[PDB]
């Protein structure tokens, strides 16, 4: 009864296309900082709503503005001159039965806690000003969310679509795992100088990949330009070892391409994030739920970070489409699968207006052989969409 | 001498796929407000930079946060209780040879002027607080003039990427023209109750299109819920006529699906924008430069609104790719044309690393019959990239 449509599409697989471009904005990137703050605020509000009332109340904190500060990085240790200003926005329930909910206290505390754990060399108390302007949702949009027990499956709060796909190409996996490696605790233990503001661009032309990495180096961990260049080489070497595990194509690796040692220009920072130096961020300006920006693929413009995991489809459908695509790619003979799920505002989220599954079958296979299998996969995920909510609160899935 | 490559691509045309999704956020939509303000601020800064110094100085105002307020909409005329808060962010040159440039005065005045001309029932002076945190750039004019002399066409410092396509499918044209119609001046005088916060979602399933419209209705123009339902029907009728002008497919029109008259839930607003109440906005969260959100196509994540129209290569490339595609589709026999432009480091931006032109020819035609014509089109646009910049500053091209 669910509007699931499985169709064959003709197209050159991404792996066979001549030009493939993939980008990822690391954790310390201002846009990703905004995403992370939005998500941390949302999850904190969920937990606190449950802790106080045993139920999640309406709130979408998918609105964070990172206003870059000013800093003077110096080898051996720089200084921030003007702190980073972060405006928390969005919607949250502040009035609960005439009692006041600590919206701003929870949001600001969650934002700060995320920055403390995400950016290691960022002094949150002195390098960051966090203000909260989170408002209260509209009397009507709040009503569809409030239909809890009335609708065991929550109703969709908007008419929006989520887009996912699978499997990842070699270039996509390379870009994704490059950022994850350079921002993993293990790699940080090995090279503390590598900040979190890491931007990875993978550009494949034929069977040759150019992997450009922009990695902010913490100036307190490098005393001289030579130490900085050595940190760059270790980044390169680590990514070389990783690339050999991911693809047999030739991989050219470039680290901080804007550097000009002859002019003393170096990508060093005080805190490890370019947000310190006049670079701005906001929600929905970077990675999709799969952690990548893939113009060779298809994407939804719906941001996932900060949206409640109960009713907002921009987050739920982007996650579900990705998971449906992954399961199809993992179990059925498909070269590629793209999933698009469209909500109708005021319809249960398990009854999308359409769940489009476009498949490129592997050579020798026809879609009629497994179309019902793909149908069942999407139907089961849509029938268990509520599980995605738990996956968010239990920190089992990332949204950027 | 330009690396323009015209290739044939074999793939299911969008018009031929079973499921197509298209979305457009009208001018009054909070995200579109942020985009519109971002671009309006940028254009105001450009004009004022030129008026004072005869040259545009660096600036990026692609950071605007529309914080929803609070309102009590009532049939016959409601009231705003908490004004909308808009934060202008980004960076701009405020010190020009140590003399002060009115960055914030220009920006806030431009944001207000854009709102006054965009949302007709919005009292900007009492319903909106606009504050600016745009950062300070310092420039010595001798340097900007010297980097002209040296390079008339700016050189690319990074690998930037633009994507365009043409022609628009019937569903894309239907979504686009629906928003344009309902937000046209003629329709506004005929139905003043229809606000500017108009979001159109088009779903094509085979040869049946479901067209969902979310239109904020001005509560001062509808005296009773019945008049509100009547306005909805008038929208439906106008779009029915428009649909018959575009396609011979079955078109189902749905307007404000969240309404629940039995519980008094209505999409009425005081100002004609949901920014007054339960929706927030930020830049780069909605339409692409072609005015649409198209998951069946290849979109860029890059926000174009607010980015400098002379120096930001990603914005001009996305616009140029769109224009190249449109010119190709309107002049040559192609079912579809996808245009991708990649810049080459330290080369002029009119000398891209590659200008990929992928074309699906119409039946009976082959690409080699018209490949040189498509080459010339893209070559001419790349040679007139500066004129395109002028078109942007002269408000002759839209970016959302
Ligand atoms: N010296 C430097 N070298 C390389 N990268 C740097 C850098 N300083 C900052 N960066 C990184 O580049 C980003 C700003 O560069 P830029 O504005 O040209 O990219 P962009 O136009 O694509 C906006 P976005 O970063 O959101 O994609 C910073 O946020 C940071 O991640
Ligand atoms: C549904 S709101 C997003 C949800 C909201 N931000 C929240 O916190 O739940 C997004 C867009 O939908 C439209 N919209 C707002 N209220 C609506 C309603 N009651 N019915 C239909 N569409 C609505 C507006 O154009 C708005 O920009
Ligand atoms: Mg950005
Ligand atoms: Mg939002
Ligand atoms: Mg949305
Ligand atoms: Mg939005
Ligand atoms: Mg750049
Ligand atoms: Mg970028």
């Amino acid at each position: 009864a669910r509007n699931i449509v499985v169709e064959e599409i003709v197209r050159t697989p991404v792996e066979m296309q001549q030009v493939e471009l993939v980008e990822r904005k690391g954790i310390g990137h201002p846009d990703s900082i905004a995403d992370g703050i939005a998500e941390a605020v949302s999850r904190a509000l969920c937990r606190e709503y449950i802790r106080r009332y045993g139920v999640i109340l309406h709130h979408n904190t998918d609105q964070v503005e990172v206003v870059g500060g000013r800093a003077y990085p110096r080898f051996g240790g720089g200084e921030v001159v003007k702190p980073i200003y972060i405006l928390l926005s969005g919607r949250a329930v502040e009035l609960v039965d005439q009692e006041l909910f600590p919206v701003h206290e929870v949001a600001i505390k969650a934002a700060k806690n995320y920055l403390k754990n995400a950016i290691r060399h960022l002094d949150v108390e002195n390098h960051v000003i966090i203000d909260s302007r989170i408002g209260q949702g509209s009397v009507d949009l709040v009503s569809v969310f409030n239909k809890a027990r009335e609708n065991p499956i929550p109703l969709a709060n908007d008419t929006s679509f989520g887009v996912g796909y699978a499997p990842l190409s070699e270039t996509e996996r390379l870009v994704l795992e490059t950022e994850k490696l350079l921002n993993s605790e293990k790699f940080k233990k090995e090279y503390p100088a590598v900040g979190e503001d890491i931007k990875v661009m993978g550009l494949r032309r034929g069977n040759e990949i150019d992997l450009t990495i922009a990695a902010a180096i913490v100036d307190s961990e490098v005393a001289t330009p030579k130490e900085y260049l050595e940190v760059k080489d270790k980044i390169k070497e680590a990514v070389e070892e990783l690339a050999k595990e991911i693809t047999s194509r030739k991989v050219n690796i470039y680290v901080n391409t804007a550097d000009d040692p002859e002019r003393g220009i170096y990508y060093i920072t005080v805190t490890g994030t370019s947000a310190e130096a006049g670079d701005d961020g906001s929600v929905g300006r970077g990675n999709r739920v799969n952690g990548l920006i893939t113009p060779n693929r298809h994407m939804s413009m719906e941001a996932a970070a900060g949206k409640n995991p109960v009713s907002h489809v921009g987050k739920i459908y982007n996650i579900l489409a990705m998971l449906i695509a992954e399961d199809i790619a993992k179990t059925l003979p498909v070269e590629e699968v793209y999933v698009r799920i469209l909500s109708q505002i005021g319809k249960p989220i398990d009854q999308p207006l359409v769940a489009s599954i476009q498949v490129i079958p592997k050579p020798g296979h026809s879609v009629k052989e497994f179309e019902k299998d793909a149908y069942s996969i999407a139907d089961e995920w849509l029938a268990n969409i509520t599980k995605v909510q738990k996956m968010i609160l239990e920190d089992k899935i990332s949204v950027f």
